[PDB]
């Protein structure tokens, strides 16, 4: 008969992700703390959440589609934020995802310093 609800969580519904989230550091002892994006705090759980519903981390990266996510949250069309929404995953939900996932051997792949030789002459 009388049909017309509406009262979706808002605040809890973020609170959710980032509470589990958490739980797996508070473990360890670390702080979880979200930095802030253009004068902007980067609320993660909703921005994976807009890259899946773009496409995913494949398709999206493929594709570049970065910029839509990122000015969906409110940042400028530009680049820097660009790079920014995967490095905060890496940087934050590097872990996170890395046992999810359940295959030990996705990790992050390290890098191989860089050796310098000099030689004088007489």
């Amino acid at each position: 008969g009388s049909s017309g609800s509406s009262g979706e969580a808002q605040t809890r519904v973020k609170l959710n992700f980032l509470d589990q989230i958490a739980k797996y550091w508070e473990l360890q002892g670390s702080t979880l703390k979200i930095p802030h994006v253009e004068r902007k705090i980067l609320d993660l759980f909703q921005l994976n959440k807009l890259v899946a519903e773009e496409g995913g981390f494949a398709v999206v990266c493929k594709d570049r589609k970065w910029t839509k996510i990122a000015t969906k949250m409110g940042f400028a069309p530009g680049k820097a934020v660009g790079s920014h929404i995967r490095g905060h995953y890496e940087r934050i939900l590097n872990p996170y995802n890395l046992f999810l996932s359940g295959d030990s051997l996705r990790c992050l792949q390290k890098p191989n310093l860089t050796s310098d030789t000099k030689d004088k002459e007489y």
